């Protein structure tokens, strides 16, 4: 039970150099938070890793959601089941800057956090959405004002984002 091993960057934000999904296995959180397409297909990065987790059954829950919904906004979440990992899934879009999506639309993704106490989550729009990892991580600590724990698979990411902060003072 309980995140442990976080670094604490913010009174309210906090960095791990880990698996998303052994964290959620560990921890059983309330909110876990995936980094969604706007039509949650699973098929990659944490997205990938979270559905595997389940065993499809985020895929197929994402699909039923999808077919009453249409495809979510950039900027845009929804609330589905967080299955054998978290209570619930909070799967956000973040802006894809590879194909010209607005930078400005991250804020209204880190927007949606506000809505739940506590989240375990990755960094928004980092990865194939092309955003710069360094910024994603500023506008989380000016946006979000509730309890996140950030877990970052890749070491070198994570190296780069904690000493980028520390040097900013
Ligand atoms: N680092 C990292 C990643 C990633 C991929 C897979 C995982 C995972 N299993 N747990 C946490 N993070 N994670 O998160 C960011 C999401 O935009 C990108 O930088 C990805 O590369």
């Amino acid at each position: 039970n309980s995140f442990s091993g976080y670094l604490k960057l913010t009174d309210n934000v906090y960095i791990k150099n880990a698996d998303i999904v052994e964290e959620a296995k560990k921890v059983k959180p309330t909110v876990v938070v995936n980094a969604a397409n706007v039509y949650l297909k699973h098929g990659g990065g944490v997205a990938g890793a979270l559905n595997k987790a389940t065993n499809n059954a985020m895929q197929v829950e994402s699909d039923d959601y999808i077919a009453t919904n249409g495809p979510l906004k950039v900027g845009g979440s929804c609330v589905l089941s967080g299955h054998n990992l978290a209570k619930h899934c909070l799967h956000v879009v973040g802006p894809n800057v590879n194909k010209g999506e607005d930078i400005q639309l991250l804020k209204s993704a880190y927007e949606n956090f506000n809505q739940h106490e506590v989240l375990l989550a990755p960094l928004l729009s980092a990865g194939i959405f092309g955003a710069d990892p360094i910024h994603s991580l500023r506008v989380c600590v000016d946006t979000v004002r509730t309890n996140v724990y950030l877990a970052v698979f890749d070491k070198n990411l994570y190296d780069k984002l904690v000493s980028s902060f520390l040097e900013m003072k």
